[PDB]
């Protein structure tokens, strides 16, 4: 047992009567002009209003949202608030206050620049965080990093509350306050991992993504999606596609129908970097969860190659891996073409679900290291995808046992649309 | 277009005010002592009470049920009725009446025998029925069959209403009146196909399976399921498992979680025959929907072989095909072990989605016929799985263009747990 | 005896065109008069709930976003019902609005009121118990033809009488929406719930009180911080209007009772000098039909009305006409014998105005003799007019269906209780 | 002031993991063959199944029920259970059990006899109970009465939890655990009082009767009512009609409509005793809530006389009053007839809301005692309506300052339908 105890300093309750805790934000619209603020109040429902104003302008405005609550087995939640601030300006710092009529707390965020071809952005990559001491040091190596992350693409598995007796949802609240120091100030883009299914019918809890969906909203209707568990956002020069590994994706299902139609919406002249987020990797040579992503691979891989996805980011496997550019899309049951071959139109598959979880690393790998695999290692850490312009983006992996400025693995992503060089 | 016109005789409306229509029955519990009675009233809600009595004794009792309505875009449904009759006795003819308050109508069913190893039973196999003239021929061939089926395992794609403008749900209503002359007297076992999804966000009909799940209910709680789209039923000497090709089946999901624990519950020494139903086939050498069943095969194929399923029935492809007993469960990305090999531990895969649909057949086969494909032919028709004892089952395939008693293909099934011997033709 | 207009009447014709909006009606959507609820129904498919609206002055076309709802009643299924609120309008300007923007649109207009003030003149038409007989149609023709300009209808309950038809056949709600649209699409009607909107029919498994009416006709009840749509307050021009529900609870401690006790405290007679109460069931009524039915709510609310010097209480329910004297009956205490209404110049005038048509029957039988609290009564179909001249004066007038559209069978000058409490008896 | 502390013994938590608490039963159907078993589990949801059996047969049954929860402002309830036991034998002792998965608890009840003309039965009448020490004293006098109550007709106002900051619904839990020692073995027939309204729009709790209606169920569908707040049951020789004082009752409203039909359905030839329960008294000569009962009386009083109601019970006034058979139904606005008169066809109106509340008795009476008032006294206590046969019922009032066997007031009821004799 390596999760931080309940009295740990990261879980300290903010002082004040009905003081907002678990404050977290993510993108509110498709293009970054909106932001959705979320927080929990414990002592009474409280106001869902959010006071915000820009850094040097100070015209204080108010946005109204909605309160909701949920129960899980024995656990009754605090009063959860979700509020969307809209029509914000690009490249502008804002302040926002929350808990307006009782104990107010103020936070900050900087909206991204407007969607554009040559607009740089620094995305952090954090996967399978949990709330162990390893979870805390990874969040630390991230906030201290010289390259300065502006949004965290989170590839799934958040709290691991479901590891506790009856999924002790108090450990949802503790994870909420723990991550607040990062997610209250810059957006985290949510994808749903297996530890968010929380399908526990043996305690009459049979509705999937029950607590995760109540606590973490995404702007899924902005991309015409009919579920929060797959959606799309555009930010700076990135077009980001988030899939649900544990929702349906057969032919005709909504997510399948949505992804087919969203792919051909992508405009690489406006967003050169096509980034796909999912939880379970389609390419992974570790023994843990080996070949689990094969089902989705049969359904979606040829579309990734068809639309030249730059990179696919997954978690689930508690280690780090980086494939070569390969595709396994020629198999026809009896023709023998069942081996991945080098394909300059294929994405790079990176597994970055090594932020700590409950404190265990996946170290047993299939040996020998297959040819489709570039780099792999079982160490805790996080990733950084730093878009420079339309042709270059520098990815880097930071180990938890290294200094915050040390890159144990780094590659130049050459854009599949504007600069498809061998990499 | 080849669908029967609206004023066809198999579409006409039962006479009398608020006369029940679209009456269908299905097994209402795990072991076959219950039945779900389902019908619709068009003129007013009416009673959901069901009067029933055995022909032998004959004390007439009432079952209290539930009624529901729904809307699909600019369509408003009539009044759907669902009522479960329980504590029935085995191997007994029962009469039952609906429309008790105005226009009553009488039908009957025969409860199956109690489950035992050697209990014989005839299952009809229908898939992708629709409401074409081809569909009517198949229904007629099934009910004139000399081997007399006692239950229809239906492997998906029912009315094809989703092909009419705005999915004109009136063609759900017509399909109920059409298929009533069979499913009102014997239970059909329902699988959700791809034409039941009806995900239509352009007219904000985004709740998958909404019309199908309103009209056709299913005893999914009896097997501890949390969804109607996957469940199990025991009936005579068989254990049937119905799966949802178009629901989540990833590791850790409800259907995935439900299936692996249901397979552990199967006692072959009590139900010898293990049958699995899905809409999209895992083995399919027809070009239509080629390799669509791969994503499920990657997850469930090894389970079918380890628990030694007897037969997997599917549709989706609008033709017939019987497979050899093969498995493809040794693939490891880089090892090249990706060809189906003979496997006497594996089930036989039958595609049986040639009941008629909207009148087109799938004849573009991948050539040459692959080694995993025993028999295939592009003809409309149905199939029959005839269980004799714990060891033998006779599967035959009847064509619409042949006589009702002619079998153009037949294979004797050796039970995987009681007669583990090669049964290839 | 069946005096209801047949369905092929010209008042019931369907607006042509694929999914033409119909049953278009408007009512105030705020407290002060800067908002409009635009209500309509589409029969062919859902369609857009969006309203295009602009003023004849500026001309800027803006869009308001609304909400789509449907309902069933027995074997009836409704069309696609739309409610959209237009907000932040300018006062005293004429607005055009368009609805049905995705296929065939239809244009109407309204004139927002002046904003509330002490001497703002305004004309209120008074229609009750309308229904859809031919008599109903003569009344609506007369109000439209009135020489002085009715700017808003205050409706004191009982709209379509669809509940008289077998299974309440709510085709007769659609019929009524189309029938009245010719007036309510261009000036707001302020709705009161009557007994015919209850539609409590357990014998056909239909136990939701007020449902068809509540789905089709919305009110700005949250603007007055009311918890229910059946009691609410609005302010228009120099008038503060309090709509009560005769067929909801009103015991001490109930929401209606609680809400009303507080709402009187908010009245500002120096902003809205005219204090108007609407309720379906009359507290004063000397007809045999529904005699003394108002006695229960009179015991709870009469004293408050007098305490706050209410100017008038308009009611329907009785299918005829009556205007009370300024009387009160608030001194009863079981054993003190004081159960006679007395002259009370602080009390409102009670006017019964439920004679617009209904299913075509008048309530002609009366309590004899005419009691002292009754100042004028007649069993005639007609409609009324409350024309505010200023803070001291307001002219009420009753007009019969059998007279010229300018002939006032009854007419009285209302002297304002807060600003000019002169005796204004018959 | 006088509300019993949380550490009191009446509020103690039954021991054991997830032990059922606040157990309380009530008539489950129209005739007495059913019983609604209700309890709250605090540690986890638990099973809503009830295991029951009769002493005559001792064959144990399982009855499945429902589970529910609610929030109120800033309070989150435990897991409320409601299960209906049916087709019970008449006049039979049944044992029932709750908490079947972890901590099991066992209780017992005796079903009433089949409804009949001369079937005796002894009802207790508690009103405005509360949580004070005066409340515990009334409950003691009830359970110690040599007359032995068999069911409680409770004329409303249960916990008074709405007198606490934001109605602190922990005070509903305590009241549940305190009244259990009577209501777990004996059915209480629930009337809704004004302290159940809990209309607190300022903390966005605007659903009237929310905490009450979740915690206490009534067989209101058995008499074709569409609302828990008005309903009727038959029990032994009594037809009992429960009315909702704080709901709509205008002409055409549901409760008005339901009451109109229900009085026409009374068969005095089988249940000759016509009992009506409301919270607000139609007859009251006390200062407190004087004349508040007027509105409903102007609506329902003539019906009560026309159908020969035997007695109407009410609380709300924290005292005791017994009216004469009196009527005030001749008023026609201008005829001056607004003075109650003797009327042997009218019911007796009793105020019995003196069970304790929060400990404040309503002492101030209007003087002198009007003619319609036969007896009145401001003392804490309870009442008993003891049916002997179709002819006779002996009502008696017990004061908490007297012994448990002393009747400070008592009177013999002659049945209005079967014995229209002056019962002065
Ligand atoms: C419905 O219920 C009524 C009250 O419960 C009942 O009226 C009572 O009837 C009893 C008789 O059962 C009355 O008691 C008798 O009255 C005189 C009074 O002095 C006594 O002498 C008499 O002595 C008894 O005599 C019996 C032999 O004849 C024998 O049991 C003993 O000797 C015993 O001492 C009784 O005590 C009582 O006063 C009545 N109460 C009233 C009128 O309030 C109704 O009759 C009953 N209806 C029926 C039974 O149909
Ligand atoms: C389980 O059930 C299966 C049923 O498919 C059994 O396998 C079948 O067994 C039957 C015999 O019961 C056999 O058919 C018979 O072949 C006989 C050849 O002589 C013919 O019978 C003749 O006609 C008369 C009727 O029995 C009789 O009077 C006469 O003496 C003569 O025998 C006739 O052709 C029968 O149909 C099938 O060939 C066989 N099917 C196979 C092997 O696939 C199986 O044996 C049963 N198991 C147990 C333990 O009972
Ligand atoms: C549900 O919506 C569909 C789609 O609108 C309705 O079908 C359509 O109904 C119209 C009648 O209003 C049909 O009219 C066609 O259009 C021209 C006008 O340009 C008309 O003059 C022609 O005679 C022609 O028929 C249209 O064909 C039809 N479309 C279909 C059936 O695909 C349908 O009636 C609605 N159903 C319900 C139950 O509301
Ligand atoms: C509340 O009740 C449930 C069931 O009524 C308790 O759990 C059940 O009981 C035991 C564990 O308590 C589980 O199996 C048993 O293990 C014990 C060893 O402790 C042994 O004697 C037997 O071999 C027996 O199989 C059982 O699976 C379990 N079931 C479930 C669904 O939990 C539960 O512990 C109770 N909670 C408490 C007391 O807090
Ligand atoms: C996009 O960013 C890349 C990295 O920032 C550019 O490549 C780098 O440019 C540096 C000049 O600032 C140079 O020293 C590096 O050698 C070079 N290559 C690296 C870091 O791998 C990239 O391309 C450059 O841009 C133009 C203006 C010229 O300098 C070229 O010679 C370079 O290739 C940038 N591309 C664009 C379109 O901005
Ligand atoms: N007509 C009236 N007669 C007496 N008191 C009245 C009357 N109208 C209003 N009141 C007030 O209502 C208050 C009653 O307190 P209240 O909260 O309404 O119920 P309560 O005192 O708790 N009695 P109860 O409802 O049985 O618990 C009294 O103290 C009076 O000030
Ligand atoms: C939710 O229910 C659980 C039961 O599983 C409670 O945890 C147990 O409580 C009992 C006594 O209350 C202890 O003996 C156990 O050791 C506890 N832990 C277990 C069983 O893992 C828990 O307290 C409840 N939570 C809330 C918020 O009420
Ligand atoms: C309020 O309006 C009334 C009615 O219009 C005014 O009284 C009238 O005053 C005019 C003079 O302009 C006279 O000719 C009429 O005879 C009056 N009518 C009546 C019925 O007396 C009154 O002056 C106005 N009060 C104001 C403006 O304060
Ligand atoms: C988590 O890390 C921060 C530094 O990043 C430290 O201040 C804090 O005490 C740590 N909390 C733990 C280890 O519980
Ligand atoms: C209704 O009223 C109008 C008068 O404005 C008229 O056009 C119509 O013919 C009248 N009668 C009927 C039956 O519609
Ligand atoms: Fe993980
Ligand atoms: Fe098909
Ligand atoms: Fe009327
Ligand atoms: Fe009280
Ligand atoms: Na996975
Ligand atoms: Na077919
Ligand atoms: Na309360
Ligand atoms: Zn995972
Ligand atoms: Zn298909
Ligand atoms: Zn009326
Ligand atoms: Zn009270």
């Amino acid at each position: 047992n390596r999760d931080m105890p309940l009295d740990s300093d990261v879980f300290r309750v903010p002082p004040g009567y009905n003081a907002p805790q678990q404050v977290h934000i993510t993108q509110g619209d498709l293009v970054g002009r909106a932001m959705i603020i979320s927080w929990v109040t414990m002592d009474e429902p409280g106001s869902s209003a959010v006071r915000y104003w820009s850094e040097k302008n100070g015209r204080k405005r108010i946005a109204k949202g909605k309160m909701s609550t949920y129960r899980f087995f024995n656990y009754s939640s605090g009063f959860i608030h979700h509020t969307t601030i809209r029509k914000l300006k690009y490249n502008t710092k804002y302040y926002y206050e929350v808990g307006l009529r009782n104990t107010t707390r103020r936070f900050s965020f900087i909206t991204p620049p407007q969607t554009g071809l040559d607009v740089p952005y620094t995305f952090g990559l954090i996967g399978d965080l949990g709330q162990s001491f390893d979870s805390n040091t990874t969040l630390s190596h991230y906030e201290l990093s010289p390259k300065k992350g502006q949004t965290v693409l989170f590839v799934g598995d958040l709290s691991y509350a479901d590891r506790y007796p009856n999924h002790d949802n108090v450990r949802w609240d503790t994870w909420g306050r723990f991550t607040e120091r990062s997610v209250a100030y810059q957006p985290w883009i949510w994808t749903a991992g297996n530890h968010e299914i929380e399908f526990a019918p043996e305690i009459n809890e049979t509705e999937p993504f029950k607590p995760f969906s109540y606590r973490y909203h995404v702007p899924y209707e902005a991309s015409q999606s009919t579920s929060p568990f797959w959606y799309s956002i555009k930010r700076a020069s990135a077009h980001i596609i988030v899939l649900s590994s544990y929702s349906a994706y057969g032919r005709g299902t909504p997510q399948y129908t949505w992804l087919k139609k969203e792919l051909r919406k992508v405009k690489r002249s406006e967003t050169p970097w096509l980034i796909v987020l999912m939880h379970s990797p389609l390419y992974n040579s570790y023994n843990h969860h080996f070949m689990e992503g094969e089902a989705m691979r049969t359904k979606f891989e040829a579309w990734f190659v068809k639309y030249k996805v730059d990179v696919v980011f997954a978690g689930h496997v508690h280690a780090y891996e980086r494939s070569e550019r390969v595709s396994n899309i020629a198999y026809k049951i009896t023709n023998g073409l069942c081996t991945p071959v080098k394909d300059q139109s294929a994405p790079v598959y990176i597994t970055i679900g090594d932020a700590g979880n409950y404190g265990v690393i996946d170290s047993n790998m299939i040996q020998p290291q297959p040819e489709y695999s570039a780099f792999r290692e079982a160490s805790f850490g996080h990733g950084m995808f730093d878009i420079k312009n339309r042709t270059h983006a520098h990815f880097s992996w930071n180990r938890n046992q290294d200094g915050v400025a040390v890159e144990a693995d780094s590659v130049w992503f050459f854009n599949r649309h504007w600069y498809p060089v061998d990499d």
